[PDB]
């Protein structure tokens, strides 16, 4: 709640004017090129990126999924249209039944004559088994009405499902959808749970059926469903190598990382709590904030809050300016000292998210002083690392620096001097990961589970990266090392 940093007095004097900023109403306006805005101060400067838990991609008060919260039951047909997809030619379902459209059964006949009768008697027309989308649409309208006719009509069902709220309701048409009034009912042990609100008890069990056998990753979204009573199981269907919700954490740990390692090419970021009238909130939360304790106002969101740095450009504008009119050597040196801890960062906490739009770049063209260098570079949006494993296609999460040519420079002295005497020291290995794990705690949502494999992970990367330190391999040999994980028993 307290937004307080002991060890970081500029970072928390650069906190305190962006609070000051919202209390004379300048709000953070949003970044929008979804869950992120760019903080102020009171003069109207920008002074930092702001990145609420609940506005992220997963977030529950994303502005992008609030069009399906309000829906509710309603979304039993997205939901249903995820779950069987479309079809305008007759198939055989997992069930080897006859099928067409958004899933609708047509037969339990081994006969490809019976199910193109009945679909000719359902369109009404010859079709020989080909039917429109349009038409797909229709009968797809009637099934759904026919799952909720047979549910309010079951009277074992029905008292499970007036019982349960909108979202969980659409758990149980699903099953009807599939498995029909009759099938459904036989869940007599799971449908009392559900009505005692019993969820993870009823979640368990509902596993415990050929209808989770037979159709396992269907069963797994439906129960989740069930479960948490939000539509978390069919936000994102591809596969995730990401925990769930936790990018701002992925933002504060990328810095973390970037400082241990004496980097210092990620804008300072941590965690941190704002309230914003700019920001998303509920209903509730809204109505609220006009009460009289002054008002009550909104709930500080927290979220990772990283400085903004002035005078960059798009790494993909520099390096394109750079490949025409290339820089003298003493300058591309720098830049590529740069790249380098870049490469270094990106690795150990395996970003999955950074191409040339993920990092900046600052071009500015006998002493006690070490004389200013002319080129600088800025990892920023950091929120896509830390996965829980390697992917399980490179291709489509891939280390984007890795296709360019500075990648093929082999690694410099410096480098291995200012990293491998840190990872190589197993000491520095387990502050590390114990600095990430008070981090990473503080979620609600933490699962210690998930954090050893993220650790595994981390400590995979760092074996690797030794190594290729010490044999002085470039950035693209480094990434072509057979991804490796060093899992505890
Ligand atoms: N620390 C920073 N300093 C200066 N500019 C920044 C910083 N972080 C981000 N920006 C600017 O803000 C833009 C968007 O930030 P960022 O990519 O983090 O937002 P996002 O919500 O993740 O959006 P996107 O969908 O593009 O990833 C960047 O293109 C960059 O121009
Ligand atoms: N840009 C990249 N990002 C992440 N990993 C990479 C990248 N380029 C190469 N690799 C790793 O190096 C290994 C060898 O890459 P190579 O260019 O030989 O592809 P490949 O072996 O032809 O394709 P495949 O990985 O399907 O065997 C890959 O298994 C991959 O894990
Ligand atoms: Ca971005
Ligand atoms: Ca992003």
């Amino acid at each position: 709640e307290r937004n307080e940093f002991p060890e970081d007095p500029e970072f928390e004097a650069v906190v305190r004017q962006a609070e000051l900023a919202i209390e004379r109403c300048i709000f953070p306006e949003r970044i929008y090129q979804s869950g992120s805005y760019f903080v102020k101060d009171p003069q109207g400067r920008i002074i930092a990126v702001f990145k609420p838990k609940n506005e992220e991609p997963y977030g529950h008060l994303n502005p992008k999924w609030t069009k399906w919260l309000q829906k509710g039951t309603g979304n039993i047909f997205e939901m249903l249209r995820i779950d069987e997809g479309l079809r305008l030619k007759i198939y055989k379902d997992t069930e080897g039944y006859y099928t067409i459209g958004i899933g609708h059964l047509l037969t339990k006949s081994p006969s490809l004559n019976a199910a193109k009768s009945e679909l000719d008697k359902a369109i009404g027309r010859n079709t020989n088994g080909v039917i429109t989308k349009d038409e797909a649409e229709k009968l797809f309208n009637q099934d759904v009405d026919a799952a909720v006719r047979g549910i309010l009509r079951n009277a074992k069902l029905k008292p499970v499902y007036d019982s349960l709220d909108a979202v969980r309701r659409a758990a149980l048409i699903n099953m009807v959808f599939q498995m029909g009034e009759t099938g459904v009912a036989g869940f007599t042990n799971s449908l009392r749970m559900l009505q005692q609100k019993r969820w993870d008890e009823a979640a368990v069990n509902l596993a415990k059926s050929r209808w989770y056998n037979q159709t396992p990753n269907r069963a797994k979204r439906v129960i989740t469903t069930f479960r948490t009573g939000t539509w978390d199981a069919y936000k994102n269907l591809g596969r995730d190598c990401l925990v769930l919700n936790q990018g701002y954490l992925s933002e504060a740990g990328a810095s973390l990382v970037d400082q241990k390692l004496e980097l210092n090419i990620v804008p300072r970021t941590k965690v941190v709590y704002l309230a914003s009238e700019t920001f998303n909130y509920s209903a509730i939360d809204r109505v609220k904030s006009r009460g009289k304790r002054n008002r009550i106002g909104l709930p500080p969101k927290v979220g990772s809050f990283q400085l903004f740095v002035e005078g960059y450009k798009d790494a993909d504008y520099w390096l394109r300016r750079f490949e025409a009119e290339p820089l003298p050597e003493n300058t591309n040196r720098q830049l590529l000292l740069q790249f380098e801890r870049l490469v270094v960062l990106d690795y150990i906490i395996r970003n999955t998210d950074r191409g040339n739009d993920n990092w900046l770049i600052k071009y500015d063209c006998d002493w006690v002083v070490v004389k200013e260098p002319v080129i600088k570079v800025a990892a920023i949006d950091n929120g896509l690392a830390f996965p829980l494993k390697h992917p399980d296609s490179w291709r489509a999460y891939p280390f984007y620096w890795a296709w360019l040519p500075q990648a093929k420079v082999p690694f410099s002295q410096e480098i291995k001097d200012l990293i491998l005497p840190k990872i190589s020291d197993p000491n520095f290995v387990k502050d590390l990961e114990e600095d990430l794990y008070e981090l990473f705690k503080k979620d609600p949502g933490f699962d210690r589970g998930q954090f050893h494999k993220q650790i595994a992970v981390m400590r995979g990367q760092i074996l690797n990266l030794t190594q290729a330190l010490k044999d002085n391999k470039s950035p693209l040999h480094l990434v072509q090392m057979p991804p490796v994980i060093v899992e505890t028993a």
